[PDB]
């Protein structure tokens, strides 16, 4: 394998964290290989659930949960930290709050959250490696509770770091709000990456092609597929009662993506700089509501 950036894995892993027996499981946390019964059954279908009461009041809990964790890794962020420290205060911020961390033996995933530094555009693997003054580095988190999955996801600075950095962040961060923003029943979910795109696109961006937005609820991943660049084919009108993720993925050189052999890390194809942003919304009357958003303060954490 060549390595498209200076970014390595730094190994070995730490044998894999129990999670107490007390926390309820989702299917695949015992599966052998990871894989999730309940979204196999409904796998290639097109069919977006519509959401109950009791199914919207399990979204905002864990949605709520799933922020409170983000806002502990955020906390963490410094030079000289190393991303497996920062899934262990997450596996343990989760399991306080009665939450089983989802990303956990998802398909036999090791770790309990996933950490993208610079060229990983995302599913970067916790691993022995200090964060280094200058990089930017994601950390997305999933939380499971009572049935139901609460998905999100921040980019941060790594002490000080240079202009692109800035700019490649705030652009990615606006790519989310301007897309959130054009949410509400009737409009189709195709149109979202054209919103995205449009944006990076002005900025001198790239969007990533290989990965996609999702609904979430009782599912990790399901029904609808969100793709977050322009003129994609998208299958699905928003409608009040419907959950999913909208979470861009935008690169400063090309758009082009490859898997490390861990079977888990996407890189740039250039080994240039990826930023990412996740909420997790709910479509309303109105428009949506923002099931993960920070309750006591206006900004992501890299603004303030
Ligand atoms: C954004 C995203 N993230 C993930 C993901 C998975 C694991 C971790 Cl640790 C972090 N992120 N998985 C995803 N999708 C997994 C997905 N699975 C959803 C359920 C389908 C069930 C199925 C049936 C047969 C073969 C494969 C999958 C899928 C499988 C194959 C092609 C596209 C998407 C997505 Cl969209
Ligand atoms: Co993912
Ligand atoms: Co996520
Ligand atoms: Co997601
Ligand atoms: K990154």
């Amino acid at each position: 394998y060549r390595y498209t950036g200076k970014l390595r894995p730094h190994y070995p892993l730490m044998p894999t964290r129990p999670v107490p027996s007390y926390i309820q499981r989702p299917d695949y946390a015992d599966h052998p290989l990871g894989m999730s019964e309940s979204e196999q059954a409904l796998k290639g279908t097109s069919q977006i659930k519509l959401l109950s009461s009791e199914d919207i009041e399990g979204m905002r809990l864990v949605c709520r949960l799933a922020r409170e964790v983000l806002d502990v890794a955020a906390g963490m962020i410094k030079p000289g930290v190393t991303t497996e420290e920062i899934d262990h205060a997450v596996h343990l911020a989760c399991i306080a709050r009665n939450c089983y961390p989802s990303p956990l033996n998802y398909y036999n995933f090791p770790k309990s959250c996933c950490t993208s530094v610079n060229e990983v555009i995302c599913h970067g693997i916790p691993d022995r490696r200090p964060l280094q003054e200058g990089d930017i580095v994601n950390v997305d988190i999933t939380l499971y509770r009572n049935g139901y999955h609460g998905d999100l996801n921040e980019t941060f600075f790594v002490g000080e770091v240079d202009d692109g950095a800035r700019k490649l962040v705030q652009t990615t961060y606006e790519c989310l709000m301007q897309a959130i923003d054009a949410v509400k029943p009737g409009v189709r979910y195709r149109e979202l990456g054209n919103i995205i795109q449009k944006h990076a696109q002005a900025n001198g961006f790239s969007v990533v092609r290989s990965y996609c937005g999702h609904g979430i609820h009782k599912l990790f991943h399901t029904a609808p597929n969100v793709p977050h660049y322009a003129k994609n084919k998208a299958v699905g009108v928003m409608k009040s009662g419907h959950v999913f993720t909208i979470e861009p993925m935008i690169c400063e050189g090309g758009w082009q993506d490859e898997t490390w052999p861990d079977g888990w890390t996407a890189v740039t194809r250039d080994g240039k700089r990826s930023a990412q942003f996740e909420h997790t919304l709910l479509v309303t009357d109105t428009g949506c509501e923002i099931l993960t958003r920070r309750l006591d303060s206006a900004r992501p954490h890299f603004m303030s």
